[PDB]
């Protein structure tokens, strides 16, 4: 079964943050206004029987430091009055600028938690094929810092939950930014594979992710080579994003043979995100670059995770995300999904104006030499892992 994660608590946890506003709302609507929940066996937010049992999970990666900073910015903007120590305490872990306090910020970022680790167990225990978490996919977040919004790393800590259950995850990451916190937790293990499509380019967050003549750095120690990254230029489109990517996907699949498959979906590569770095769209007929690659990841039959994250065109990402579900459910189920090309009434339909139609407002060597580097990197890690394969 496809198995999706969301509840009344949990979207009220998830649409309580500054940034990210009602985005999870419109995601749950519209797939709701497209009749695909009772396609979908609905995963509970995992809920911990006391705070030590939280505790212990979270500091799976987290620090205790950096867990305690966290609760304490929750409680000190849940009153009106910060002093020069409380400020002094937050700066040392990133608890500011782009990552501030807001008066449930420990709240929404356990939530993710909790939904990214029952993702894991449905998929441990087999009830699910693939588990879907829209409310998931902060992958900047670091052991003891927060960054890019991203305060608890539910990425890492789903990953982890998955090895502890020979296991292999492979991690792949399609948002605009470099996943650079997934990447960095499992820099010395072998097990999780990481790759990474991203933008990268002078000044261009979170900076990783690229050249470091320079060399692509690509983990360490028995990790050595099992951290993948694909930079990419500005402007690519479905068809060159799609080429760019499946080739690798499928090679790391051949020859990593994950026991898990982990992806994070994040939707600001969209042509219509504000960021207007990438061009890719939603459209399912040229065939949306999301789209191909999950549609390929998912032909591989290994029970998947499917992660959000970066998406700042909350109508759009909805638009994506509701294709991303009925492709999963069509690919995992074997069964016809419908989707009428504009949106049904329901709750947020006004947001989808002024054409309210499904399909995204738009009219649509480098790395041939990307691809040579990442085989000999394939290459080496098999070699390193003693893994069997065909050249
Ligand atoms: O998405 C991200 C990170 C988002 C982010 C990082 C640093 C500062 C702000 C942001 S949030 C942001 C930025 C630009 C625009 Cl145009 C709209 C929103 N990674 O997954
Ligand atoms: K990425
Ligand atoms: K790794
Ligand atoms: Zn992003």
């Amino acid at each position: 079964s496809v198995g999706i994660v969301y509840g009344d608590q949990y979207r009220q946890l998830c649409c309580s943050s500054p940034k990210f506003g009602d985005r999870y709302a419109l995601v749950m609507d519209l797939i709701n206004a497209y009749k695909l929940i009772p396609e979908l066996s609905r995963v509970p937010p995992l809920q911990w029987d006391s705070p030590s049992r939280m505790y212990e999970a979270v500091t799976a990666f987290h620090s205790t430091e950096y867990v305690d900073a966290l609760k304490k910015l929750q409680m000190l903007h849940c009153e009106e009055k910060l002093t020069a120590d409380d400020e002094l305490l937050m700066d040392s872990f990133s608890l500011n600028y782009d990552c501030p306090g807001f008066p449930s910020v420990f709240d929404y970022s356990l939530a993710a938690v909790q939904g990214s680790l029952a993702a894991a167990s449905a998929l441990i225990c087999r009830h699910c094929e693939v588990v879907i978490n829209w409310g998931g996919g902060w992958h900047h977040a670091k052991r003891s810092e927060a960054s890019g919004f991203c305060y608890l790393n539910d990425i890492v800590l789903a990953i982890h939950r998955l090895v502890s259950s020979q296991t292999r995850v492979l991690y792949v990451d399609l948002d605009l930014h470099h996943g650079d916190g997934v990447e960095e937790a499992f820099w010395y293990s072998p097990r999780v594979v990481t790759f990474s499509v991203h933008h990268a380019s002078p000044g261009f967050f979170p900076g990783t992710g690229t050249w470091n003549l320079p060399i692509f750095l690509n983990g360490a120690g028995r990790g050595r080579f099992s951290a993948f990254n694909l930079p990419l230029e500005e402007g690519i489109n479905d068809l060159d994003w799609s080429n760019a990517i499946g080739p690798i996907l499928d090679s790391l699949n051949i020859v990593i043979q994950p026991s898990y498959v982990v992806v994070q979906c994040g939707a600001d590569c969209l042509a219509t995100d504000p960021h207007r770095i990438f061009r890719l769209t939603n459209f399912y007929p040229s065939l949306s670059g999301y789209l191909y690659a999950i549609k390929k990841i998912l032909s591989w039959k290994v029970p998947t995770l499917i992660l959000g994250g970066g998406g700042y065109n909350f109508p759009d990402t909805a638009r994506l995300w509701t294709r991303v579900t009925a492709l999963t459910i069509e690919e995992v189920k074997g069964k016809k999904m419908t989707i009428s090309p504009e949106i049904p009434e329901h709750s947020y339909f006004s947001r989808y104006g002024p054409d309210f139609e499904l399909d995204i407002d738009y009219f649509p060597d480098s790395i041939q030499k990307h691809h040579r580097r990442i085989l000999e990197q394939l290459r080496n890690y098999a070699d390193l892992n003693k893994l069997i394969y065909d050249y």
